[PDB]
């Protein structure tokens, strides 16, 4: 078969340049290694930035979202005895964030997309990209036991921080920049009313704690646990002991518990790959980077790199500038790296480190209580929040 772009992964990043495209009529083929409902069993992200729901409402997949998701105006952080709000539409000038989960996200994608006609090959196994500095590139893969060929003009690496994709780049031609820490999340979503209408960041002597939510009777709570810990030796009881542990009294007394839908532990990492692009491949989404979940950036970045990447193929195709497409991760690295550091910031002074000195732990609380106490210092953590524009 042929196409012009195609597509390794049918995760958000996927479907979403697959929708931007197929809507621009640039045809896209989708390869996605697992079924569509292993995709959809994913409970990730929770948050999204202004540009990512004006992305969608672009993509002409909003309808379900601007019906569902939540917007939010402020948000919370708890620490050693207080309780402070950041109010994020005034500090940031008027921007918030929509709370609309990822599985919702895709769903909605996975819907428009199968109306569309456009192609997806689910279950697409041994995947493998070839001739990636030719003019025609070609992208292997095996449909049962049949070993089929897709020619292409380029190739989008949308398949995750596992995936083929970043991969296939000889070694020595990227630069890998990455940070692994000591302790991952243990998250758990329940059939109950979130604690608060806003979201709850916690740093407590315990460990990190987070209140979040789905809809007004679905929440999302997570705890920092060590990466030593097994997800099978943490009852619904322990968990929700723990939380309530972490928590202030006031918040601890108003929540309402229950039975968990899901239960895992996410390790926390920074990752970023410098280019990210070779040849006719572009990467995109965690294939490219990966950032800890406490800035929720992880999606949003992904959506940015998505949009930049469509914008550059549209001017290519229409336009006939296929030499814009060099300048795809200047572009993107730019917002990539902001992004990276106010998630690293956001985690180093909300959890708790093993091996802290005095000092650190002084200076930990202090960053706390400057930040949430300066007119200058709240700014600087709405407008990353809310998001840095696009360029
Ligand atoms: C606990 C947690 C909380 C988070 N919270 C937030 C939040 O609130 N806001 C936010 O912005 N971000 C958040 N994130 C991050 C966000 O979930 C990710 O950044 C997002 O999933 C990236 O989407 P993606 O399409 O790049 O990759 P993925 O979701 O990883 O999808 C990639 C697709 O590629 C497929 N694939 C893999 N390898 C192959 C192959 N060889 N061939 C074919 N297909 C393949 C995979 O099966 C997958 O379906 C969170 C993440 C976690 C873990």
């Amino acid at each position: 078969m042929k196409t012009q772009v195609a597509i390794i992964g049918a995760g958000p990043s996927g479907l979403l340049l697959g929708q931007l495209l197929h809507k621009a009529g640039i045809d896209n083929v989708i390869l996605e290694r697992q079924t569509p409902d292993y995709v959809l069993g994913r409970i990730k992200a929770g948050v999204l930035e202004q540009g990512m729901v004006d992305l969608l409402r672009e993509a002409g997949v909003d309808r379900r979202m601007a019906r569902d998701g939540l917007v939010h105006e402020g948000v919370e952080i708890a620490f050693a005895g207080q309780r402070r709000r950041i109010d994020l539409k005034r500090l940031s000038g008027g921007k918030t964030v929509t709370v609309y989960g990822q599985t919702e996200v895709t769903r909605d994608l996975m819907e428009a997309r199968e109306a569309s006609g456009a192609t997806t090959v689910y279950q697409a196994a041994e995947v493998r990209l070839h001739d990636l500095q030719g003019e025609r590139p070609y992208v292997t893969f095996e449909r049962d036991g049949e070993r089929l060929r897709l020619d292409c003009d380029y190739i989008a690496g949308c398949d995750g921080f596992h995936g083929i994709s970043r991969q296939s780049i000889p070694a020595e031609r990227l630069k890998v920049f990455e940070r692994v820490y000591p302790f991952g999340w243990l998250g758990l979503l329940a059939d109950t009313p979130p604690v608060s209408h806003e979201l709850i960041y916690a740093n407590h002597p315990r460990g990190f704690a987070l209140c979040s939510q789905r809809s007004a009777t679905r929440s999302r709570y997570y705890v920092q646990v060590p990466l030593t810990e097994k997800v099978e030796d943490w009852s619904d009881e322990r968990f929700w002991t723990e939380l309530k542990a972490r928590l202030p009294a006031e918040v601890a007394e108003k929540l309402v518990t229950g039975p968990s839908l899901e239960k895992s532990i996410a390790p926390l990492r920074s990752f970023v790959v410098e280019p990210m692009q070779h040849g006719r491949l572009f990467l995109a989404g965690d294939a490219a980077h990966i950032v800890p979940p406490t800035g929720a950036k992880g999606l949003n970045l992904a959506a940015s790199d998505v949009s930049t990447l469509y914008r550059l193929l549209l001017k290519a195709y229409r336009e006939g500038r296929g030499e814009l497409l060099e300048r795809y991760s200047a572009i993107c690295l730019r917002r990539i790296w902001k992004a990276e550091r106010f998630s690293w910031w956001m985690t180093s002074v909300l959890h708790r480190f093993p091996d802290t000195d005095a000092f650190s732990q002084r200076i930990q609380q202090t960053e706390l209580e400057y930040y949430l106490g300066s007119e200058a210092g709240l700014a600087t953590i709405a407008e990353n929040y809310v998001g840095l524009p696009y360029e």
